[PDB]
C-alpha cells in the first residue's frame, strides 16, 4: 500500500487521519499553510464515540492529563460586580468519558502520534486538477506533485473544497454569530479562573488555566453582518473593534493586547452543507466537509470520526478509492445530521438573551445535555483492526 | 533534508539505506518499470564486505552465494580442455540476488518506478528537478546512481568535466531456458578474442549465458538494443559451438544485459547540492571487477560525510571527492591494467600464463582494500 | 504476571513470542546447556504457515528451505532404482529463526525443575540447583519425554502409545561429496539416508526401522546407540561408514515414536504445549505444526480471559481438542502400513502416497484459527 | 542485548531511575518493593543540575515540569497566626511523589513486585542467593539496592565496619492530612525555639501536607518504630502552639507518614562482590543537602552506563562506579553538613544578614549540582 496520499491541513481531522491511514498501512503527507502548527483555540470537548476512539489511538491518557484545570468561574457585570460563581458543578452534569482540554494541547498530542509522517509547513496549494489515474497539485513555490487520493482537512474555509467542487455542490449556512478567541499575557494576574460578561447579545471572556504567564480572552457576539473577505484578519480584527465599542469592562484591556497575540482565531459560526464529501479522487474530512459550527461542540469529535471511518473503508476495500468514499459518504450521514442539526437547535436559544425563567433556563440546559450525549453517539463505529 | 536518490541498482540502494540509518529522508527512483535483476556473478570484495557486514546483509549474501562445483573451458566442439572444481576476503553472488538484498533493507524507504528526469536546475537553496511525467519537485540535495550511462551526469556536468573512455571491449549477459540440463558447472569457451559462457547455478530451470569479446567499433546508438542484439550476432556469426542455441534463445530473455566496457573519468564528482556515486562517477569497467565495491564505498562515504557535516553539503561534498580520489585510481587503474592482456590470447608460456595469474589475484587483493573506511558510529 | 515456559524446542520458542506480543512478559528455560538444533527435514503447513505469516517469519522460513534437487532410491550395493528430481526446513534452521524473534525474552539454560506444586494461587517450582520460585502460570514445552507431565498428572490421566518405529538422525562429515541430494535404501523395513543440502561440508544421516521392542531407559545415549548399531548390524551399502562417524557427530538424535493421549492438557495453574500434551510422532510430520498452533492458541486465549486462566485453559482444551484428534490420528494412519512393504505395484505405492498428500493437507487445516489482535 | 539476572531492591528514586537506564541499555532488571502500594510520600523536591540532563535523557522533563509545584504565596506566621511575612538554570520544583509517579511511568515494560521483601542474602563468586518473604529462594548475578538511608540490604551485606551514619543534629517529618483549613495554592510556615511547623496545599484541593522539622541530639531508641517517632513528635511540639495539636490529631488519617533523623551514610566503597549500593542506601547526603533525589539520578546512570561499558563484567563495572562517584559523594555530602551549621540555629542577626547567607547556599548548591561531568554511553 504504497499509495500516494495527500492530506492538507495540520488541524484535528489531518493529523488523525495521518494517524490511521499509516496504522492501516498506507504511506500519507501532511501539509500546513502556516509556518507552524497552529495551537490556538478555546477548549474542546472529547465525548461520546470519539473518546473510544481516542483511547483505540492511545492518546485518551495524555489528553487526560493535560484537561482543563480552570478552578472557578464567574459571570460579572460591566462593573466586574459577580453575579453567578461555580467551582466545578457543571463538569459533574456531564457524560461520564467526556474530557476537555485547550485545543493546541490536543493538536499537540496528535501531532506526536505521527512523528514518522512527512509534515510540509508554509505550503499552499493553488490549483488542483485530477483525472482517472491521479490527482495534480500545483504549490505556491513552484512544485507539481501527482497524488493518487487527496484528503482535505483544511477547515470550513477549505480552499481545496473550493477548487474542486462547484458552488452548487456545497452550502455555507451563517446561523447569526460569530466567535474569536486569542491568547494574551495575563495581565490581570488571573490564576485557574474563568471570567465570563453577557450584555446585548455578546460575551466577553478572559481565563487563565495552566500558564500563569498567560490568559485567553475570547468573544462571541450576534451578528447578520457578512465580512467583505472573512479570511482577512484585518477586517475581523476592525469588526470585532467595533462590535464592542462601548461593551466597557475589560474589553479594551484585552484588544489593546490584541496585536501581540501569536494565536488569533476568528470565523463566522457557520456550517458545510453538502449532499457528497466526494469527488473522484478527492476526499473531504472535518469541517471541510460538514462543520457542526461551535454551536454544536461536536466539530473535534466529528472529525475524529470522520477521519477513522475514511480510512477504515479504504482499508476494507483494498485501496478501492470508488467503494470507500461511497460507504464513507453513506456511513458518516446520520451522524453529521444529528450534530448539524444539534447545532442549530442551541443557535435558537445562543444570546437571544430573551427574558426567560430558571424553569425555561433549567429546562433548556438539561436538554441540552441528554441532546449533546444522544447525539454524540448517534452512530455505531465499525471494526477494521 | 530532502534527497533524491536516482537509480535502483546497487549504489542507490545501499546510499539509500546509509542516509536512513544516518538520520536522514532518502527518496529512490528508477527509469525501469521494476527492479533490473540481470547481470553476471559480481564478488563482494575487500573494504566492501565489511560495510556489509556493518549494513547487516553479509550473512543473506553468503547465504545466496554462488554455487558452480565444476568450471569446463571448452573447444567449438565440446571436448574439454581444462577442468577446474572451486574466505571472507571474497564472495561471489549473482548480481540480481544482490540487488534484492539491498532492496530488502530499503523497504521503509519510497520507491517510484517507471520514473526519469528530463530537466534539472539548481540555485543557492534547491535543486529543481523536472519529471517525464509532469512533475516538479525541490530537493536539498540530488545523489545520481544511475550508473556508466547516467543521465544526471549529462544534464548537470559540462562535457568538459567528464570523459568516458573505451577499453576495447563489450559484454553481454542473459537467462535463457536450460536447454542443456546443466547443473552446478559453468561451460566457456574463447576463441579469436572473444568468449563464450553458460551455466546453471541456483535454478534448474535457468542457464545464463555470456559474451565477452574484444572490439574498437563504436556503436551509433548505444541505447539501442536492435543495434545491440545485430552486433551481438555479426560478431559470433560462425564462431560455432553453441552460439546459435543461445542466441536463438535471446528473445525469450527477460533480463537481456549488453554494454560496452567503459570507464569514467573525472577529475570532481560533485557540482553544487547534486553529487554522483557508483559507475556514474568512476565507472572501474566490468574489467576491474570492482564496481559494485566502489558503489559501496562510494555510498557509505558521502552518506557518512553529509552525517559528519550536519548536513553542510559544502563540507561533506568536498570530504568526499578528497577521500575517494585514492580508492577510484587504485581500481580504475588496475581495471585499464586488465584490459592491457584481456583475450589479448599472446603465445606465453604455461608458466607465464600462471604468473600473470597470480599477479592479478595478488593485485586486485590489494586494491580492494586500497583505503581505510572512515568511522561515523 | 509470572509465567514460566519449560523448554527451547518449538513449541516453547513459539508461545514466548506469542505472549511477549499479548501484553505477557515470559521467562523461558532449558535443561540441556545451549540450544538443541538436531534434527531433520520438517514442514511447516497449513495453518501453522498463517500463523508463521503473523509472527514475521514467513519469508525468513522461506529464504533457509531445503534445497535438495536430485532423491535416489538405491540398494545395498549401490545401484539405483529409483530417482526424482509450505516449505520444507530443517529443524535446527526453524529453531533459529524462532530463538531470534525472541531476542527480548531471557532464557536459562542448564536448568531442572525437580518439584512441582501448586495451589489456587500460584504455582511453587523447585530447582535442581536449590531455588525455589512462585509462578502464576506454568506452561511445559518440554517435549515427549515431559518431566513436568509426569509430575503434574496422575498415571491414569496420560497415555503414552508406542507406533512401532524408531528414527535416528546425525550430522557426519560429507565423506562421500554429495551435492544437493538425498541417497536412501531400504531393506528388512529399515532405512538409511544420507544427504547434503547447502553447507558442502556435512551430510546428514538418518535411520529409521520398525520395531515393539522398548528401550530400558530411553534417555540413556549408550543404549540408544547399541539398539542402533544391533538394528543395522548387517544392513550393508554406507551404515558402517555413517555409524563410525557418530563419536565426531555434535547433534545425536535417538528416539521412539511415540504419542501422547490426555482427554485435558491442563490442571489448574499449569499447561501443556507441543509434544508434552499431544505429541502427534514423526510418522504424522506434523509435529512443529501442532506445536505452532498450540502456542498461538494458549497465548490468545490469556490475552482474551484478561489473565483468567480458567477460562482460557478451558477454551484452549475445547478449541485446539479438534485439531489434536486429526493429526494424532493422522499419525497412527500412517504407522498402519510405513515400512510395512506391502507386495504391490509403484502405481499403488504411489496411489497410496498421493491420498497421504490429500489427507495430510486436510488435516494441517482442520480448524479455524481465531482471532486476537 | 543481556539477560543477565538482575535485581533492584526499592521503589523509590533510585530504584526506578535505574531499571530505566538498565532496560535502556540492554538488561532486563526486575524491581521489588517492601509496601503493598508505591510511596508517594515526601516535600517537594528540586531536579538540579547535571540531574537534568539526565532526567531530559529519560525523555521525563516536559512531564517534571508540567507537575512542577505551582504555590502562589507563601506566608510565615507566628503562633498566634499573624503573618510576619509573605513571598509571591532548567531546574524543577516536584513534589516527591509525583516524581516517583513519572519515573513509574518510564519502566511500564519492567516488572514490579509490591509486598516483596528479602530476609536473607548469601554470595559467593557465581552468584546471589536472595531469599524472599513469601518464601522463594533465587540466584542472581547481579543485586543491586536502592532501598533507603536504612537499607536492610546493606546491613545484610556489609558489616558494621565497612558504613557509619552521622547524624546531623535535626529531625523531619511530613505527611497529608485533610484540608481541614481550607488551603489553596499557599504554604504556611511558623518557626519557633529551633522548630519549624508547615501546612500548603498545592494540586488536591482536599489533601493538605504538613511539615516538622526542628534540632535534637537525641538518637531514637529503635528509628525504625513508628509509635516511638511519633510519640517523640508529639512531645517535641507539645507546647507549640499554632496549628501542631490540629495537625498532629489528624496524623491517624494519614496514608504516607514520613518520619526520619537528618542523617547521612559514609562508606569508602559502596559495592561487595555482585551487590552494589544505589542513592540513599549508599550515600545518603541528607534532606539538608537537598541533593538526595539528584545523586539518586546520577548514581542510577552511572552504574548502569558502567555496566554497558563493561559489557556485563561487574568486576570492572563497580570499580569505576566507585571511584567516578566519590567526588560527587563528597561535594554534596559536605555541602549537607554545611547547610547543618545554620540550619534553624536562629542566631541574631541583621535582614542583610539572613539574605547574604542564604545567596551563599543557593551559589554553592549550584557549583555543587554540577560538581562533575557525566560520561556519555550513548
Ligand atoms: C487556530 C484555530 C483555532 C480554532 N478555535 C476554535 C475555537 O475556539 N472553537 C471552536 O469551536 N472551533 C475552533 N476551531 C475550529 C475547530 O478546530 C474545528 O471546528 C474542529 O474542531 C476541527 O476541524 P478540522 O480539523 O477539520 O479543521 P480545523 O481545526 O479548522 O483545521 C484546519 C487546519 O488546516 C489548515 N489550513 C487551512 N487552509 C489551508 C490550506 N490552504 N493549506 C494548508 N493548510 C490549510 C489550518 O491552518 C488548520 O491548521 C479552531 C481552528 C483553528 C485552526
Ligand atoms: C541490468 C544490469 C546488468 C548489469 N550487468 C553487469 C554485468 O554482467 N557485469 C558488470 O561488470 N556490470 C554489470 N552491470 C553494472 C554494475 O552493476 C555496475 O558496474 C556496479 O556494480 C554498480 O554500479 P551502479 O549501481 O552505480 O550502477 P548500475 O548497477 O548500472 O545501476 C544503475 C541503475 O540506475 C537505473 N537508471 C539508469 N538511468 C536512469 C535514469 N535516467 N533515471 C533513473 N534510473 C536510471 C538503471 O536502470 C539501474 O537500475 C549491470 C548493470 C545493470 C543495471
Ligand atoms: C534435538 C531434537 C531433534 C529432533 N529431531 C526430530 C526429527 O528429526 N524428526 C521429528 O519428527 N521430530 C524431531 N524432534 C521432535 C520435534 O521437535 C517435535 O516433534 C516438534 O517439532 C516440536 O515439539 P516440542 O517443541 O513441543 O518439543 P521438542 O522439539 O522435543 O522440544 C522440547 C524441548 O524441551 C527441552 N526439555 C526437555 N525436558 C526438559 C526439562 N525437564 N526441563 C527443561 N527443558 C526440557 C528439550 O531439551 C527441548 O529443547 C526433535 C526434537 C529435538 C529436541
Ligand atoms: C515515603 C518517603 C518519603 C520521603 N520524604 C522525604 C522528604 O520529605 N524529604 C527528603 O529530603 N527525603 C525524603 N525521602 C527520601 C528521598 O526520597 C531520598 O533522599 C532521595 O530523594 C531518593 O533516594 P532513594 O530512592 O535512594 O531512597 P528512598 O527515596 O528512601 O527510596 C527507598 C525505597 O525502597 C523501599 N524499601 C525500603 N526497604 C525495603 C526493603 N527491605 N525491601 C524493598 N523495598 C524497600 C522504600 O519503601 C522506598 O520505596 C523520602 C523517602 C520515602 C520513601
Amino acid at each position: 500500500k504504497n499509495i500516494k496520499i495527500l492530506v492538507i491541513g495540520a488541524g484535528i481531522a489531518g493529523p488523525a487521519i495521518c494517524y490511521w491511514l499509516r496504522r492501516f498501512g498506507f504511506s500519507p503527507v501532511l501539509i500546513e499553510k502556516y509556518a507552524s502548527i497552529r495551537k490556538g483555540g478555546q477548549a474542546l470537548d472529547v465525548r461520546g464515540i470519539a473518546t473510544h476512539i481516542a483511547k483505540e489511538m492511545g492518546i485518551y491518557d495524555q489528553i487526560c492529563g493535560m484537561r482543563t484545570r480552570i478552578e472557578c468561574g464567574r459571570f460579572v457585570d460591566s462593573s466586574g460586580k459577580v453575579l453567578h460563581e461555580e467551582h466545578g458543578e457543571k463538569f459533574g452534569f456531564r457524560q461520564d468519558d467526556e474530557v476537555e482540554i485547550v485545543r493546541g494541547d490536543l493538536v499537540e498530542i496528535l501531532m506526536k502520534t505521527i512523528t514518522d509522517i512527512p509534515c510540509y509547513f508554509n505550503q499552499s496549494i493553488i490549483s488542483i486538477q485530477q483525472n482517472s489515474d491521479h490527482v495534480t497539485v500545483n504549490f505556491k513555490d513552484g512544485q507539481v506533485e501527482h497524488y493518487d487520493l487527496v484528503i482535505a482537512a483544511d477547515g470550513i474555509h477549505s480552499a481545496t473544497r473550493r477548487m474542486v467542487f462547484d458552488k452548487n455542490e456545497y452550502q455555507l449556512i451563517h446561523l447569526g454569530a460569530y466567535l474569536s478567541t486569542f491568547t494574551i499575557p495575563n495581565y490581570l494576574n488571573l490564576r485557574h479562573i474563568d471570567l465570563e460578561c453577557e450584555a446585548n447579545h455578546k460575551l466577553v471572556s478572559i481565563n487563565n488555566d495552566n500558564d500563569p504567564e498567560i490568559a485567553r480572552a475570547g468573544f462571541m457576539f450576534l451578528s447578520q453582518h457578512i465580512l467583505k473577505d472573512i479570511r482577512d484578519e484585518h477586517e475581523q480584527k476592525q469588526f470585532l473593534c467595533d462590535t464592542f465599542r462601548d461593551f466597557g469592562w475589560e474589553t479594551q484591556n484585552i484588544l489593546n493586547r490584541m496585536s501581540e497575540s501569536d494565536d488569533f482565531y476568528f470565523d463566522a459560526i457557520t456550517q458545510v452543507k453538502m449532499n457528497s464529501w466526494t469527488k473522484g479522487r478527492i476526499a473531504l474530512i472535518g469541517d471541510a466537509g460538514y462543520c457542526p459550527s461551535p454551536l454544536s461542540g461536536q466539530g473535534n469529535n466529528l472529525a475524529f470520526v470522520g477521519a477513522y471511518i475514511l480510512a477504515g473503508e479504504l482499508k476494507a476495500a483494498d485501496g478501492n478509492y470508488m467503494q470507500a468514499f461511497t460507504r464513507y459518504n453513506a456511513l458518516l450521514r446520520p451522524f453529521v445530521d444529528a450534530n448539524q442539526e444539534f447545532g442549530v437547535w442551541v443557535s435558537k436559544s445562543f444570546l437571544v438573551e430573551d427574558e426567560v425563567s430558571k424553569e425555561i433556563a433549567e429546562e433548556r440546559s438539561n436538554r441540552t445535555l441528554a441532546l449533546i450525549k444522544s447525539v454524540s453517539n448517534a452512530i455505531t463505529l465499525p471494526q477494521y483492526e
